This record gives C-alpha cells, sequence and structure tokens, in this order.
C-alpha cells in the first residue's frame, strides 16, 4: 500500500508531527512523512493509514479538508501524500499565539464562516475528531489537517476546538 518516493522536493513549512516536502511528482501536492517519535507506541504505517481513511470519511460526510491522496514512504520515512496549501497557517500557532490571522477583512470572514460550518456538520452528525487540528489556506479558508479519527460522539470537544480558532476570527472582525 506504501509508495516508495525516490527523491523528495524542497522543504517547506514547520509543523512538528510532519516534515512537508513538495512534491517532485506533482505541483499540487506534497509528500508529508512522520518526525521521529511523534506517532507514540504505535507504529508509523498504522497512524499514516488511520490518517488517510479518516481524511477520506471526513471528505465524504461534507467537511473541508486536506485532502490526502497516498500513503507514502522515502529510506525509513513514512507517511502521507496530501494537497499543498500554499503560505498555510497553522491553527496551533494560531491558538498558541506563535503567529496571527492577517488584518484583511474578507480573509477573517472565511475563517468564520468556514468554523460556523464545520460546526454546524459536527453538531448535525454527532461526531469527534480526534486529535481534531486545521490549516488556514491564504485565502482564509480552514481545512481540517491530519485528523487521526472520527467516531459518533458527543462532538463538544470537537466544537471547542473549532470556536478556539474562530475566535481570534471574531476579535479581528469586531475591530473596525
Amino acid at each position: 500500500a506504501f509508495h516508495d518516493v525516490p527523491s523528495l522536493g524542497q522543504k517547506v513549512g514547520a509543523g512538528s508531527q510532519k516534515d512537508v516536502f513538495h512534491s517532485r511528482q506533482d505541483p499540487r501536492q506534497c509528500i508529508c512523512l512522520f518526525r521521529p517519535g511523534t506517532t507514540g507506541s504505535i507504529p508509523a504505517e498504522q497512524y499514516a493509514q488511520k490518517e488517510l481513511e479518516t481524511t477520506k470519511q471526513l471528505k465524504n460526510l461534507g467537511f473541508p479538508v486536506v485532502d490526502a491522496h497516498a500513503l507514502v514512504k522515502h529510506q525509513g520515512s513514512v507517511g502521507v501524500a496530501k494537497d499543498f496549501i500554499h503560505n498555510a497557517l497553522d491553527s496551533e500557532d494560531i491558538v498558541n499565539n506563535k503567529k496571527s490571522l492577517p488584518d484583511n477583512l474578507k480573509f477573517n470572514k472565511n475563517v468564520l464562516e468556514d468554523c460556523n460550518a464545520i460546526i454546524r456538520r459536527l453538531k448535525n452528525l454527532e461526531v469527534h475528531i480526534e486529535d481534531l487540528q486545521f490549516l488556514v489556506d491564504h485565502n482564509g479558508h480552514v481545512l481540517i489537517n491530519d485528523p487521526r479519527d472520527v467516531v459518533r460522539s458527543s462532538p463538544d470537544k470537537s466544537i471547542s476546538k473549532v470556536n478556539e480558532l474562530r475566535s481570534h476570527a471574531l476579535n479581528n472582525l469586531l475591530d473596525i
């Protein structure tokens, strides 16, 4: 199931779970490989397989996601081939105030609307997303990234994660 990527493109980004590389097979994609010690005791090949499945399940259910295309491996490194989001902001950087949303009005509106839309689905379908986490593309759209699992259950923990990010957009929009 895991495909060999012989060569990697330039490295891009700063996420802690995975190191990300431009795909030399498709400039719309990137190669995302687990860092050491990020999958706990679970083998990396399982973690990657579970992320691809969950990403596809959420995509089917209507959620906005960073799409995942293939399980990949490079030397001893294991991971997933995913859509590349140019100039993406990581939502953990935003909520932990390491980075900030731009001032742009349209940008913050998109963050607000998409956060609302994600919460609506979580309520309608009554699901909880393990390790819920997002990327914000350069227009402000919010995409679920590296989901670990989706299960029918109370969505309140997940709705709180979204609200966490939404608050920053609210605070900016309330500033005229």
